[PDB]
């Protein structure tokens, strides 16, 4: 036990409607500037390459970034809090898996993020 923050990123498989593969990209938005990010795949070992693209640069875990990878179910989870309006940018997560792209564009910047935030949490 150490990563308690990881438990906050934990979420159950919910959004089902229309997906080709089982490599699903799930993002849930809270008004507190909270990104709920988790993805799952049907194949784990040597499968599903996820480009963690922020501002067209790949990011790694640190202060503002928190991301882990499960190998028992295939849950790759990331929990974003917030740093600064200047630091927050265009986050583009694309899972390149087979013939399907698990792409999610999530832009949080200044006034821009308050707009999308309130459309989820009103």
């Amino acid at each position: 036990e150490e990563e308690m923050k990881r438990l906050l990123a934990l979420s159950q498989e919910h959004k089902f409607p229309t997906v080709p593969t089982k490599s699903e990209l799930a993002v849930e938005i809270l008004e507190k500037g909270q990104v709920r990010f988790w993805m799952q795949a049907e194949k784990l070992s040597s499968n599903a390459k996820v480009s963690y693209i922020f501002n067209e640069k790949e990011i790694f875990e640190g202060p503002k970034y928190k991301m882990h990878i499960d190998r028992n179910t295939g849950i790759i989870e990331m929990f974003m809090e917030k740093l600064q309006d200047e630091d927050e940018g265009t986050y583009t997560f694309q899972i390149q898996d087979g013939k399907a792209t698990g792409h999610s564009t999530l832009v949080l910047i200044g006034d821009v993020y308050k707009k999308l935030q309130k459309e989820a949490e009103f």
